[PDB]
């Protein structure tokens, strides 16, 4: 029995990102050591992240009474002993202690302990224990009645507790912003500690953050029976391939909505072939939800560029169907569907190369108008859906008819291809806008991460020009499939741990949906793993 | 008394041949016929029975050995009547892995061996259970065994299989006093041997690592509603396991009632609403016709047959006493739609028109539209038979161009189909869902449609997946939904189609039969007049 398990000694910290160099930091690398800034100038690097404070307080103050008698027995056995409100103990480097504002001290409902050489009990007015050696802390825990013991930091205090192998778990807040720092959390050794849980992502005081838990690596109840009774009733891909993924206990990060779908398709999907030969695995009907008020959901388990998909979005809004516009901005999302061959194979022998036909943009601005060619002038022809939904959101917000629909049955065969994203339904409550997008056909490997981002942005754009705040983006998948030759790559991705999401900012001067331009969009604090080739062949 | 020795009954009860029929828990009471079981094989019940009576947990025994002695290879005790035993096929006797026990008089240990037990009277088993080292004790019954054991109040849990079909029977399970026992769990619904069934669990009433368990609390540090009370949902909350598919609809009602946003609507009524729910029903296992209130299906089938005809004439339905579209077809309703030049009950280019003629120009409800617009319905049928893995098998009612001409825009946006291994699944997207009156009907409708489409395409139905956009409960529906929430569902009915019908246009009202619909009594959602 080691000292850490017996005495239930844990660390808890909060780390931001810190100011590196600008010599090629458009394309920089990220890892766990990305978040490492602990202090600056004897205080915290940031003003107030109240949600972290709330977390910190709740963890360090939470005790479970019933669980104690069994810890009150474990510790006693270790020290050779037989067997008013239970409190946790918290330990602080002296400098850490000085940094805390007076009105917070001693930390309420906790047994305060302070590490110091240069100071002694006489230097303190407060109900606190002073100790001058780590060893004395162990001696003290021996004597006291407590639930858990949390090391509250000091990088010095952190360093010495890790290297003595005293920390059973690190409760770690990732603060997804950059600040000046002079003090840093020790680099965690991946062989000594592994992440086992990952929380939801939140925003607090203008930054996203999540909370992760590292664990030390070792290298009534009648109704519990009823559960077994009621449980009395394909692809054998290999366990080990999901070592990391399957080791996590809590996968609460929103990116897991995506990743669990992949997992599900890999384990349970249906083997099917296209009329061609390319094999997929597929399943029918999934849903993901995303809280746009808390983060922007750009996947972090691989790198995504957003310029293209933003250009495509602006191109939809202008009602364009001319692929050349996109190619001239070096965006090739639609190149393949615009070739002479692709159009001929679509029986559009009379369609000019890159004239995509009555697709999205056209349906959004001119539904029902007779498509001629990509250069025609369609103004006041067809139904301006975009305008009407913006008008409904503004003037009739309780409407259950706020739908934007790409799927024009009549023009389907004239489109280079039918829309993958069928429709958008909007919802308004309490000055907040939510949006369901229904997608009939979903390539999970490449399509889906881009599609989540596109419609997230669109919700922001619509909300803003209607003076509302974005709320939920809800993505419905009909035929959801993975390409067989993406399997190895998705395997890799599925074992990366997500990072806290970035945030999206829109120029606030833009007040009509038609008036956005590319430089009106900024992603801030995109932290992400390395880019992946989905087929390992190119 | 019973709490200590862990004595439970386990049964299976079908419905009995009875010359308005009322349903309650007593509806399921058929135990046996001619000294045999009323039904032939029901293989899933035999699997449940074997699994429950055999299963043991050794790491939970010490707690019970502690309990029993104080008061004074681990297996379970199984107890039956003589008649009961003399009907089990010998190739199953002795009951593999179970302390076999018989409660008889006429015979004793002078006939059969000592490894198998035989006992004298009711309170000659308790005595025999001190002597014994066993997990739990199951009364496999026989009518009188059950009877006398419930009589003496020696039963803690009844594990009760509801067989949702009717057979001739000579013996019945006794009435269970619902003041003495209550249901705390209800399972998923299943099809076995041409019948649906579920498994419920009765409980006697009380009427006088841990590392990660903490970590769970932390992740909850930030957790967060409406003027609905707790004690009104007594029965609903007092259930531990709610695996019956009907809870997919009821849980949504609960969620909107607890967490719904207050809104006043189109007319000024009051609704609670949320946005985005999903439900899934396994059509190969049952027909999802709600059981916690009475539903009628003639009208909705006629609406569907009307849609398939491509009809937009509301008078066709009114002449059959299908009044679903009545209010939408009145002079006054259409004038308020700015449809001053539309004949009454001419609903415009709605569903039928869209499914058979999307894109054609609408004139009036009497015109001939033959070969005008796209026949979506014909097209999706061809895709299903000839290109089953297509991801474009969709039937879309929402014609943006025609919306304003419709009496009202479709509540039911679209249907997507999916085919794999001879089976057909369907997703229906619904933009606006009146959870109280509308959605129970909507579920039945597209379920039936999915059957119709599968059959004409030579496939088996698989899943109906209902996606809900704006999901709302009417405020004046609240009291009734509360009553409904505390009702326990019954096993679902089945839908039979006439197997002769092989083309989508050939169905008639007489080609549809609902079987074994067991249901609670009718509720009026608006409890006013
Ligand atoms: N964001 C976060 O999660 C956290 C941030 N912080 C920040 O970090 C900074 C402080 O970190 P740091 O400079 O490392 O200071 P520390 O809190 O680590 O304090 C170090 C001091 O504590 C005492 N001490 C440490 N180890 C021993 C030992 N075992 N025996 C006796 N005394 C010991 C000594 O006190 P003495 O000088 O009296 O001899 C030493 O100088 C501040 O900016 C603070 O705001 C702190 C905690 C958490
Ligand atoms: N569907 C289901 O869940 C089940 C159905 N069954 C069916 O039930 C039918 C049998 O029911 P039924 O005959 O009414 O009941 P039993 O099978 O329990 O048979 C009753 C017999 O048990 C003995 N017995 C009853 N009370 C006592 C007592 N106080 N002390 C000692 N012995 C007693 C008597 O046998 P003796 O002559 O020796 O005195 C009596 O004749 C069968 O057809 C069987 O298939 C059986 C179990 C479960
Ligand atoms: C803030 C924090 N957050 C996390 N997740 N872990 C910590 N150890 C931590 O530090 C706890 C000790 C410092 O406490 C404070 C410091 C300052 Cl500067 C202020 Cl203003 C308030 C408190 Cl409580
Ligand atoms: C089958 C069953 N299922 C449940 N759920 N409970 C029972 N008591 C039960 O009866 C078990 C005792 C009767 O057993 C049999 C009777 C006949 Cl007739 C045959 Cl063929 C086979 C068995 Cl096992």
């Amino acid at each position: 029995e080691q000292v850490c398990d017996v005495f239930d000694i844990y660390a808890i910290c909060a780390c931001c990102k810190v100011e590196s160099k600008n010599e090629g930091k458009k394309n920089e690398v990220f890892n766990n050591y990305t978040f490492r800034g602990l202090g600056n100038k004897g205080v915290l690097p940031w003003k107030c992240i109240s949600l972290d404070m709330k977390y910190f307080r709740a963890v360090t103050t939470y005790v479970n009474e019933s669980k104690y008698e069994k810890l009150k027995y474990k510790r006693c056995k270790y020290l050779n002993k037989e067997t008013k409100k239970l409190q946790n103990v918290v330990v602080m480097g002296r400098t850490n202690w000085e940094s805390i504002p007076k009105k917070f001290k001693p930390l309420s409902n906790r047994i305060n302990v302070i590490l110091s050489r240069t100071l002694k009990k006489e230097d303190f007015d407060e109900d606190v224990y002073i100790i001058n050696k780590v060893e004395d802390l162990i001696v003290l825990l021996g004597k006291l009645n407590y639930y858990k013991c949390f090391i509250l930091g000091g990088s010095v205090v952190y360093q010495e507790f890790l290297e003595k192998k005293l920390i059973k778990k690190i409760y770690f807040t990732r603060i997804n912003s950059t600040y000046e720092c002079d003090v840093f959390f020790p680099e965690i050794n991946e062989n000594e500690y592994q992440i086992i849980s990952v929380s939801d992502v939140y925003t607090s005081n203008n930054t996203t953050l999540d909370f992760i838990i590292y664990k030390k690596t070792n290298n009534d109840d009648e109704e519990e029976d009823d559960f077994v009774y009621f449980n009395f009733n394909k692809n054998s891909i290999h366990p080990n391939d999901f070592q990391i993924y399957n080791s996590l206990k809590y996968k609460y990060h929103p990116e897991y909505q995506y990743l669990n779908i992949i997992y599900d398709i890999m384990m349970n999907g249906n083997k099917q072939s296209d009329r061609t030969g390319v094999g997929v695995l597929s399943k029918f009907g999934y849903i993901m939800k995303f809280d746009l008020s808390q983060y922007f959901p750009l996947l972090t388990t691989k790198k995504l560029f957003l310029r293209g998909i933003i250009e495509e979005l602006l191109w939809f809004i202008r009602g364009e169907t001319n692929g050349n516009t996109l190619l001239n901005k070096n965006v090739r999302i639609w190149e393949a569907n615009g070739t002479r061959e692709f159009l001929d194979n679509r029986k559009l022998f009379h369609r000019e190369v890159n004239d995509l036909g009555p697709i999205y943009g056209f349906q959004w601005r001119h539904f029902g108008a007779e498509y001629t060619n990509m250069y025609d002038n369609y103004e006041n022809k067809g139904v301006d859906q975009l305008k009407n939904i913006i008008n409904l959101i503004k003037n009739d917000p309780t409407s259950r008819r706020i739908l934007l629909c790409a799927w024009n049955v009549k023009d389907l065969d004239q489109m280079a291809l039918p829309p993958c994203h069928i429709l958008c339904q909007f919802y308004v409550f309490d000055g907040k806008l939510s949006c369901i997008m229904y997608q009939r056909s979903c390539d999970l490997g490449l399509g889906v991460p881009f599609n989540i981002a596109s419609y997230s942005i669109f919700t922001h754009m619509i909300a803003q020009v209607c003076n509302l705040q974005p709320a939920q983006f809800i993505h419905v998948l009909g035929n959801a499939h993975v390409y067989n030759n993406h399997i190895d790559s998705l395997k890799i991705q599925l074992n990366r741990i997500p990072y806290p999401f970035p945030t999206l900012k829109l120029n606030p001067d833009i007040k009509n949906i038609e008036d956005f331009t590319i430089s009106d969009f900024t992603i801030q604090n995109y932290v992400h793993h390395e880019k992946i080739s989905m087929d390992m062949a190119a």
